[PDB]
Parts: C-alpha cells; structure tokens; sequence
C-alpha cells in the first residue's frame, strides 16, 4: 500500500505552531512526499521559492533515515496559470525542451521523479497532456540507459466527471504513468451558495442531482474508463472548507452568504487546517451526513465541512476494499503536524489513521 503525501512550499511562512518545514515530517509515516510546485521558466523546469534548493536538500534527507522513502516534485499547482501548462504542452518545440530539463534538475536535487499537477486540462487540452506523458515517460525510461533507477512518473487528476469526460485520456496515459492521484476532495462547487460538503465518500442517499460528487463514484468512474486499480490513489484532504452561514439555518443546504472567515496561521477565506479546526470545535456543535460519512460542525455564523479520524479511516477502508493502489493525503502541513492542537499527543493524527488503516492488512 502506497501513502503519498504532500508538502507544500509556502507553509513555512505561517506564524508561530503554523511555521511547517521539510524538517517536521516523520520520515517513516509516509511512503512517497510530494514537494509542492516546482515551476517553468523559459520551457524549463525551475524553483519557486528562493530557499527551495534548501527545502529540497532538508526534506530529500530524511531518506538518511528511512532508505525506503521517496520522495517527488511537483509541477503545475493552483497559483501556476493552467494557460501556461497548455502553451508548453502544444508545442513540440517547447515541450521537449521541457522534459529534457527535467531529468538533470531532479538527479542534482535528489528527487525519485516529478509529479504533473497541470490543474484541470481543457478540451482542447486532453491530446497534448496524453503527448506531454507519454513522451516525458519515454524520456526517463531512455534515461534509466544511463545505469541509474528509473525516475517516477505521476500525475494529480481531477474527480469531477466532466473535468474527466473534457480533457483527460485516461485509458491512455494510465498505461505511462506509475501512479494516478485522484483530487477527491473538491466536489462541493466553488460557484454556488449553499451548505455542502466537499469530500462525501458516498452518494448521500438523499439528493437526487449530482451523484457524480463523490470518492465513491469518482473511482467507479475510473476504474470503467479503464484506470487500473493498481494505479490509483485517492486523495484526502487534512483540511475544511469554511462557509460564512446567511441565515440561522445549519441543517443541509442552508444559505451561504461567503467563505468563512481566515484561520488565525492559515490565512485565507473558505479555508481551515486540520489543526486549526481542532481548536474551532470547542463550543461548535459536531454533525455527520450518515449518507456520506463526513463530519460538519457550526459555531455562530460559521459552519465547517471537513474529515476527522474517523471519516478518514471509512475511506481508507473503502480505498483497500475496491483494491486500489493506497491514499494520498494533502499537505502534511494542514494536518497537526506538532501534533498539540488536537488533544491527543499524537503528532500527524489524520495521517496515521489513513496509515493505521492501510497497515493493518
Ligand atoms: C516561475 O516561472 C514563471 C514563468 O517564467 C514566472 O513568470 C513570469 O515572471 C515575469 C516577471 O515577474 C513576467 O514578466 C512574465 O510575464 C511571467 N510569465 C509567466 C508564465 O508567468 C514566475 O515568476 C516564476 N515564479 C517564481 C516564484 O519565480
């Protein structure tokens, strides 16, 4: 079973607890970490963050510790404009000049492979991202020639059936990369107002539409476009997402007038980390759709969708049950890395559920 986990960057310039480096992860919790978000400059890979060769040298350590450990970047990201990962990738030109880059810039930084995060490819995309894979794979194999292990390729694809159905080959380039991470977590729409959760594990048998919003169908979808089991990952998050409530009601699909207010290390509207949340519950009231099997709590005008030890261990189960390769679970900055928010004094309490779970058989 494979736990992949990520780290992202930016989560060193938190305040106080909420400071997060490379330095703070448990070596032996995870099988396979994430950097998060290398980045193009001139049709070339390159950092992000001034201190990134830093970083990377801090975290490609741990593997002093725990040999079996690798470790991966990633390209693309969210703050990475996906018009950019489609200008690279349409022209031949400008996408050899890219994978060619690649191989070196992990080689001297100690990376096992790079992780394709181009986030969400259009319609007019899905033929090149295929080239971009299957090519960028071909590069590696050429390159293991050299005598050396063969770099990891993998990629973090969208769970939204129309985000698939639009610009992904899946029956193609599952056959070229080594693993599939499935974004499960970013169901409930940005767009509309309303209470919902974002990372339902299951249908809910209670509303009709959209069934196509949840890990349940979203591996089922998969697995039929012909992703093989072995290669799949479904993704956790170790975060909530906030809501600023428009009206005393909390029950399902109540209003919403916007995001909820910042956590006071994270930051940013609409967005919890998991420890941050821990503090939140005290004096909220702790609610679970039965139908989906997640948690929401409400506390004032704020009310909180998001996943605890429990709801993460359901998954994981469901995860081992369809046979699927293992978890990936994002940033272990977001879960209770010190481990001293959560009231037990355990350190990465989300994660090692996921792992508890997958370790148990
Ligand atoms: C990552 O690389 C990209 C692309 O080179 C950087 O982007 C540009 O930066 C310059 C100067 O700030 C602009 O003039 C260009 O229009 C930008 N191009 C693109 C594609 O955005 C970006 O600055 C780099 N990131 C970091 C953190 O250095």
């Amino acid at each position: 079973y494979k736990l992949i986990c990520y780290y992202t960057s930016w989560s060193q310039y938190r305040e106080g607890d909420g400071s997060c480096f490379p330095d703070a992860i448990d070596p032996f919790l995870c099988t396979h970490v994430i950097y998060s978000f290398a980045n193009i400059s001139n049709n070339e890979i390159d950092t992000w963050e001034w201190n990134d060769v830093t970083l990377y040298d801090t975290l490609n350590t741990l593997k002093n510790r725990n040999p079996k450990l690798k470790t991966l970047l990633s390209v693309g990201g969210w703050n990475f404009g996906p018009e950019r990962f489609s200008k690279i990738a349409s022209k031949t030109q400008s996408r050899r000049t890219f994978i060619k880059s690649v191989p070196p810039f992990l080689r001297t930084h100690g990376f096992d492979g790079l992780d394709l995060a181009w986030l969400y490819p259009g319609r007019r995309d899905k033929r090149h991202l295929t080239a971009l894979v299957k090519e960028m794979k071909a590069e590696f194999a050429r390159e293991a020639q050299a005598g050396t292990e063969r770099l990891l390729l993998s990629a973090a694809v969208s769970a939204g059936k129309i985000a698939i159905d639009r610009g992904y080959d899946i029956a193609q380039i599952s056959r070229h990369l080594d693993f599939i991470s499935l974004l499960t977590y970013d169901f409930h729409g940005a767009w509309r107002q309303t209470v919902g959760h974002h990372s339902p594990l299951f249908r809910g048998n209670s509303d009709a539409s959209s069934r196509f919003s949840n890990a349940d169908y979203a591996v089922s979808y998969m697995l039929r476009l012909g992703a093989p089991a072995n290669k799949l990952v479904m993704g956790i998050p170790t975060f909530g997402r906030s809501f600023t409530l428009a009206s005393s009601k909390t029950d399902v699909g109540a209003p919403i007038s916007g995001p909820g207010i910042p956590g006071r290390f994270t930051k940013e509207k609409g967005i919890l980390a998991y420890y941050e949340i821990c503090d939140f519950l005290h004096g909220a009231t702790t609610h679970r759709f039965r139908d989906q099997q997640v948690p929401y709590a409400t506390k004032g005008n704020q009310w909180v969708a998001y996943d605890d030890q429990e709801s993460v261990k359901n998954k994981a189960r469901y995860l081992k049950n369809r046979q699927l390769a293992g978890a990936m679970v994002w940033a272990l900055d977001l879960d209770d890395f010190r481990g001293t928010f959560c009231g037990q004094n355990l350190t990465f309490p989300l994660t090692s559920a996921v792992k508890d779970v997958l370790a148990r058989v």
